[PDB]
């Protein structure tokens, strides 16, 4: 009761105490660290937060920033549970906190979580973001960001002063400062801060360490399905301007100057209502842009040019990464049946799920996906079809990004998440989908108003147990303590990585490689 | 000592009778069924041979037809045993022809062998093709011819009268029409010839398969490891033009009539030693062309267009294809040391495999052949080469033509030969390499003389049953005959061929299908 008064660089706040099966934890939720993004400052970097008198309500999330809305299956919660749950508003720059009780009395790490989302969704507010389970169970220092998504946070006409491009990862670099001249308040240490996020939260994290800004920031790093090298983490400054120019026609406006204006004064909605046709899966209209500026070069030529000693980091992929993605798109497919597709319809998939290459390049992915002795069973069809949407937009992305890190100074960690949830609501084909690893990291299994099993509740608490090892001392495995399995690097050669799984550690060797070997040194050779 | 004596179309002849440990057989060797194609003739088809007077001498095999010999590694069987054993002359139009004692009563199945040696090389004398041993253990009658290799087999100067090219396959045909003419004199049933031959000679009968002028000739066809879609098995016109103006330059010659003329004038030993340098490996310098004529179209062109109902086929590989080929022009490679190579040499390596394709064409043969959790390892390496050189040049020809043969209407049988000889000489690392199938084949392992295993002899004698049990009824299989493991046909779904061995039949799906649709469906897009 003493512990929710905090006061902070803008000024006071109160915070509300949350239960956990073990015992409290004190939130801050809903702290703002930027003016809001409002009016002419619509598609501007950020500005940090004015000072306030009095003491700011924390007690409650804020507003939600304004996104397209999935709304394919009313009342599902495979669905529903990525959409938002607070009113959308402009207003949405806020932050949270966690931190546990008693306060902690030594400066602790702090874990700062990226949500995912395409770019395009997400919110900070999501139960399945819940940060209290994992700051109870390790007593780590949690922080998570709100940021701007779609046109808000990515909408870019290069080298304009009005719309420049990424300003939705400047608003996290915001968090970042922000983290850095306050959790020291909450008992934070600001000298151990560790990032982590998934899909495009990873893909963002990826970005974190290849700008120079932000890497003064935070200390070690954790990318869970997603890097910034993806073919849809990023987007050339033409096809940028395209894509804005066509969001403008499509609002009906009508230079930069004057297309920006006019986009100012339309009702954020109807900019949403029109994001999706811009553009396949996997893709996404407004992603961050290659400017020269918070990226000096591609990801790509960063990942390879830069110098990675001193820098721990976690990196990995659940067991099925493409297959929820099917059903937006494929032809043949549903998740209210087998999705057994044919052979033509494995063929036209291809390019939905590699969308523009040449025909040449297509073939060659039908080649090196088909079996042979099976060229025609559907359900080996639709497990393939996923692997390639997978493999080429997650799986491989990683494995190079991993490999480049370990080679040039990093320590590296890696995993496979295996385990599909009991509670899970997409059909049993999917296996684990895209984002199902989230609930075991966040311990949302100990909450018991939900209905998962007993070992699912001991799983989870492993998995905190990793994250929280890897950020305190950058090595997931348990401070000082053999038999407990071992984790060992990942390094370009051996390629050694973990399953995660309700079974013990299993080393293995190799993420997908054959596969990435097509996908990264093959294929480019042949789209040029 | 009746029955060496035998009346032909020709004239007389006298046979010899020779043993085996299970009883006598009688053979007649050496006999002309061309007459000599020298002086003007030499480059010519064959004419039929002139009758006699008197009782030819056909105890002793006849003449070697002129060829390159190799001298790499003098003394060593390995190499020796495929090496002429008679005098070379172009006077070599000679067949032979084993049958069994008792001379049989009723009309008996022929089959006809056809020697390969890369269309270069090769003799019907050779020790390892005695027709002794199959003859006596399964009542069959044997005939094999020789007929002209290299330059004087297969230069061609494209629509001349005086080079016309093929006329080593017109030689075949002729042995093929003798048969028919004279075999009935022997106790064989002209009306149940089933042609085999390894190597060129696979390919051989692969192209009588395809000259309709030759399908008369025979009911049945046995390919053992070769095929005549291979990409080492024909030539283009031009290809074969530029081959023989080179060989003439090379001799000093000097318009076709007077080239032709020249070359006519040149030692026979002359062309011989000139025949190397006009082209690598697993490449040969005079092989049948394309002309339009013995061919109408390319092996695989005829091949897709063709009917095969009611004809009966057996084909099969050995378990390592490529590996001895590897010492004849591979960097790193020796028989006389593990050849380690190391990855550049591997890279080099493939170029020679597979010569002059586009270097776009080689990266995709380094990829698809690498393993990359191991891309450095020599031993992996070496295996990887053997399997490019392998599979490019006989598997997956050869799989290509049995399934194309299945689907059109022929019964296919397909096998794979793994079984090391006990004394074989080449090193172990080469497995079980090129041509190591045809002594078992043939009965050699019989022959007391020769140090062959128990279990060897056993083998050898299931290996001439299955080849019999196909010569007569169209099926290896045991004519009425379960438990014996079954022997299923090779169909283009489900692919199923067997396992030669020591060890019980197994039945197994797909001649390497993964790297047969890289060889057969992708990489064509990608020359072109």
């Amino acid at each position: 009761d003493a512990e929710l008064l905090v006061t902070v660089r803008g000024g006071r706040l109160r915070g509300i105490r949350l239960k956990t099966p073990g015992g409290p934890v004190s939130a801050f939720l809903g702290i703002p660290f930027a003016e809001p993004p409002m009016g002419p400052r619509r598609f501007l970097p950020p500005e940090p937060k004015q000072p306030w008198s009095g003491v700011v309500d924390a007690t409650t999330f804020q507003s939600v920033c304004y996104q397209y809305v999935d709304t394919l299956y009313p009342g599902f919660e495979g669905t529903e549970m990525w959409n938002p749950n607070r009113e959308l508003s402009e207003d949405c720059l806020y932050l949270n906190v966690w931190t546990p009780y008693p306060r902690p009395t030594s400066p602790t790490p702090v874990l700062v979580w990226i949500y995912g989302g395409g770019f395009y969704s997400g919110a900070s507010s999501l139960d399945v973001y819940d940060g209290r389970f994992l700051v109870q169970a390790e007593r780590t220092v949690l922080v998570s960001m709100n940021y701007r998504v779609g046109a808000f946070g990515f909408l870019a006409l290069p080298g304009s002063r009005e719309a420049p491009g990424n300003v939705g990862l400047l608003d996290q670099r915001l968090a970042l400062q922000w983290v850095q001249e306050n959790v020291a308040a909450f008992g934070g240490d600001p000298t151990s801060v560790t990032l982590f996020g998934e899909s495009a939260g990873a893909a963002s994290v990826g970005m974190h360490l290849l700008s120079p800004p932000s890497r003064g920031l935070f200390h070690r790093a954790v990318l869970q399905s997603g890097a910034p090298n993806g073919p849809w983490a990023t987007v050339g400054m033409g096809e940028a301007r395209r894509r804005a120019t066509q969001l403008a026609h499509l609002v009906g406006c009508p230079n930069d100057t004057e297309l920006v204006a006019c986009l100012r004064t339309r009702p954020a909605q109807v900019l949403v209502n029109h994001e999706w046709h811009v553009l396949s899966v996997f893709r996404f209209s407004f992603v961050p842009v290659v400017d020269g500026d918070f990226l000096s070069d591609t990801p790509e030529a960063l990942i390879n040019a830069g110098d990675f000693h001193g820098l721990q980091v976690l990196v990995g992929v659940v067991k099925d990464e493409g297959s929820y993605f099917l059903v937006y798109g494929a032809p043949g497919f549903s998740k209210d049946n087998e999705s057994l597709i044919s052979r033509a319809e494995f063929l036209a998939g291809v390019r939905v799920g590699v969308p523009q290459v040449s025909d040449l390049a297509a073939e060659a992915v039908v080649l090196h996906y088909t079996d042979w002795l099976h060229p025609e069973d559907p359900a080996r069809l639709r497990e393939a079809l996923s692997d390639v949407v997978g493999d080429h937009n997650v799986v491989c992305p990683v494995a190079q990004l991993a490999g480049r890190l370990a080679a040039q100074g990093a320590r590296v960690y890696a995993y496979v998440f295996e385990h599909r949830a009991s509670t899970l609501s997409w059909p049993l084909w999917m296996g684990v989908p895209h984002g199902y690893e989230i609930e075991f990291i966040f311990g949302i299994p100990l909450d018991p108003s939900r209905n998962y099993t007993a070992e699912e509740k001991i799983f989870a608490q492993r998995l905190m147990r990793y994250w929280a090892n890897f950020a305190r001392t950058g090595d997931p495995n348990e401070p000082r303590d053999p038999k407990a399995p071992q984790w060992p690097p990942y390094t370009a050669g051996a390629q050694q990585y973990v399953s995660l799984d309700l079974r013990p550690l299993e080393v293995r060797r190799g993420l997908r490689a054959q596969a990435c070997a097509f996908w990264n040194r093959f294929l480019p050779k042949l789209l040029s």
